């Protein structure tokens, strides 16, 4: 089997992409965040706390006949940016693009934190990193992907996200009119339960390429791009007036400037992210100042490769017995 389903930004920054998801008989649709970064599929629900609600689509397993509750688990998560949420557990179907997993764990949040409640748009998140993850207590659950990958025809996904449009994941298939050239294919420690490799170095706009190794995690549901501080300075030192600033939280820039592109290494390969990419606009509405697509990891304990590098390529999580990402551009 195969399934393919549009991701669209779910605001003209790129901040998130949300892709349609259907949970339950008669199918409820929602609009989930798809997250390389983490392992649980958790959804608003019929259970969550009214007042944390505003807007989002819920998930009411009553209403699903193929629901049935885990009796005893419960979930809790706690996200890079300190966001959070927790509740019970339903085992139903789950369909994404055509892709049918039957009982996959759904975990009905009863609590989520301030952030999630006030983005309308994002009705949950769909862990795609490894199961080892997962946070369903007593009995850890598996991932989509994990419960998908056996009968898929192959034992992989793609992620083809879009700078300022929509884009594509896909289950079990490499669509190869999606890239040009070729894919490059980069070892993976599961060590940490994430799909972390190492990059072989960097460039700032027409420099020369420094060779140097950067373990990072591949993080669909991570916006921005986190490197080490010697990068960071080094990239922002070529844009005039770029600045860390302590009282915004990291790098900003003269919003009339043009900044210079990113280059990455995977292997011998190159992708490029251009330099609007980097641009995340006003750091409120109005100002001059904006805000910089790539930023320290320093205070993270492990760099991220987020969203912003990840849209300037077709990225192939290969889900084999031992797994491999691949990049390529496009």
């Amino acid at each position: 089997s195969t399934g393919s389903a549009t991701t669209t930004p779910i605001d003209s920054l790129d901040d998130a992409y949300i892709t349609p998801v259907q949970i339950g008989t008669p199918a409820q649709t929602l609009n989930l965040d798809f997250d390389t970064g983490s392992s649980d599929l958790w959804v608003f629900s019929s259970e969550t706390t009214a007042s944390e609600v505003d807007g989002q689509t819920i998930y009411t397993p009553s209403k699903s006949t193929t629901a049935k509750l885990l009796s005893g688990a419960t979930w809790s998560i706690s996200y890079g940016d300190g966001s959070s949420s927790s509740g019970d557990v339903y085992t139903d179907t789950v369909s994404v693009g055509g892709l049918t997993v039957t009982g996959q764990a759904v975990e009905s949040a009863k609590k989520v934190s301030s952030s999630f409640t006030e983005d309308s748009t994002i009705d949950g998140l769909l862990g795609l990193a490894f199961s080892t993850l997962n946070t369903v207590s007593p009995t850890q659950q598996k991932t989509f992907f994990d419960n998908a990958k056996a009968s898929l025809d192959s034992p992989v996904f793609t992620a083809d996200l879009g700078y300022h449009a929509p884009g594509t994941y896909n289950f079990g298939f490499i669509d190869t009119t999606a890239y040009t050239g070729s894919i490059t294919y980069t070892a993976v420690s599961t060590k940490q339960g994430f799909w972390e490799w190492t990059s072989t170095g960097y460039a700032v706009g027409s420099g020369t390429f420094k060779s140097t190794s950067i373990d990072g995690i591949a993080d669909t549901g991570t916006t921005l791009l986190y490197l080490p501080a010697t990068v960071v300075s080094a990239y922002w030192a070529q844009v005039s007036g770029a600045k860390s600033s302590s009282s915004v939280g990291g790098y900003v820039f003269p919003c009339s400037a043009t900044l210079p592109s990113f280059t990455f290494g995977v292997g011998s390969a190159r992708i490029v992210i251009p330099g609007d990419y980097i641009d995340f606009g006003p750091i409120s509405t109005g100002s001059s100042s904006c805000f910089g697509g790539i930023q320290s990891s320093a205070g993270i304990g492990i760099n991220i490769f987020g969203d912003v590098a990840l849209k300037a390529a077709f990225v192939v999580f290969n889900g084999a017995t031992t797994p491999t990402l691949g990049f390529a551009s496009k």
